[PDB]
């Protein structure tokens, strides 16, 4: 099943980036809309352009413990931000099942997922294929690997956007299990 | 019992009031410290300065379905805040058992306190006697009343501060029950 976004609760542990620039908000990224700049109804998370000391982090709740298999990730839906902007390049998604320590400690995390966005045409950042427009609609698609614990509390960590930098912005996830 | 904070979760409904000001988070208010600016480790939620339209309203998950016995809520412990700044003077806490809508409606919710911050000295602004202060540490002090319902999520809504607006900002609050 698609795990029910009701129930997710963002949380904020000793170190996590801010996700709230550009009038972004955490709860944007599980309102189950994929959307553009300029739409209603809060568009993504943001932790803005300034420079960080390393990778965005940020923390939440899926508010079950569940047995996952599918991840997906849509980056705002517009030219601005598709394979460009502060959209994630290199990505990871990380889980626990107990508490989060609130030191924010990676010490009790493992990671489920090494994600990367695929830019089929492979075209400088600027231009875009049908292909490239299309699969970013599809959005970044994973299978959770059968060995991982269940899992109730959720990491996401920038290596690198598609600007070179450790910031991350984009629209919606969706977890399945 | 005192309610395990370590559960709370953030919640952000829409129009409800960002509490971020002064590098402020909602989770600063459930994490057992009672501070003072310049303190380590989150000093507190605060919605800024700006004018409102309204009451300021913020959201929670208490993590559990308590029937609730008492609350407690710390102004900033410090003179600037003490019956001072945005500290709140008269506000209200509100609760509901089942998942709140995302619109912010305050249909399904229900007032479980009428809150005032009453300064013992009825001193005017800036001035503080030791009652005015001792009074200060020990916080807000409520009864629930045994008639309410068995409440999950809670609303704070800050009808004045002590500067006459509608702004909030305080370093921690407690539930029993
Ligand atoms: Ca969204
Ligand atoms: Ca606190």
């Amino acid at each position: 099943m698609e795990l029910d976004k009701t129930k997710f609760r963002e949380m904020y542990l000793q170190n996590d980036s801010r996700v709230d620039s550009y009038d972004g908000k955490m709860e944007y990224v599980w309102n189950g809309r994929i959307s553009k700049d300029g739409d209603s109804g809060g568009v993504g998370l943001h932790t803005g352009t300034g420079t960080k000391d390393g990778p965005a982090v940020f923390t939440f709740d899926l508010g079950v413990l569940a047995k996952l298999s599918r991840f997906a990730l849509w980056a705002i839906q517009d030219e601005k931000h598709f394979y460009n902007d502060m959209s994630p390049r290199r990505y990871e998604v990380w889980g626990c099942a107990t508490e989060p320590n609130p030191d924010g400690s990676w010490d009790q995390w493992v990671k489920l997922l090494d994600m990367e966005n695929v830019k089929p045409s492979g075209s400088p950042i600027g231009i875009l294929t049908e292909d490239d427009i299309e699969a970013a609609k599809i959005g970044d698609q994973a299978n959770v690997p059968l060995d991982m614990p269940r899992v109730r509390y959720i990491r996401i960590k920038c290596l690198k956007n598609w600007s070179n930098n450790y910031n991350i912005c984009f629209t919606e996830l969706t977890f399945w299990g």
